[PDB]
């Protein structure tokens, strides 16, 4: 399919045990469809102050289209020292590792796969 439901754990920043998906952008777009697809990904929601506490590059999911089944279709831009590779709509927030993490809420999303 070229379209995934998932349902991603929001995470609090501080909680965040792996901060990041590696060391460039092709290698942390690669990691977060990996975890997207087995179920281990996790979602932080982008407020003042976030950002510098994750590691670069960061990994975004980006609002794709105006929600089949009550899931938002999103798609995957990186960012690294200030430029974004893929183009996309507003930021739901930034892909981080699950490793067991409790969450505040879940993000139903649509995945561009």
């Amino acid at each position: 399919k070229t379209h995934v439901q998932l349902s991603l754990p929001v995470l609090q920043v501080r909680d965040v045990l792996v901060r990041g998906f590696g060391d460039s952008v092709e290698e942390v777009l690669s990691e977060a469809r990996q975890h997207l697809k087995d179920g281990t990904c996790g979602l932080v929601e982008v407020e003042k102050g976030v950002l510098p506490q994750l590691e670069q590059p960061y990994v975004f999911i980006k609002r794709s289209d105006a929600a089949p089944h009550g899931h938002v279709m999103v798609e995957l831009v990186a960012e690294l020292e200030g430029i974004q590779y893929g183009r996309s709509g507003e930021t739901l927030g930034v892909l981080v590792p699950h490793v067991g993490e409790i969450p505040v809420a879940y993000r139903k999303v649509l995945l561009r796969k």
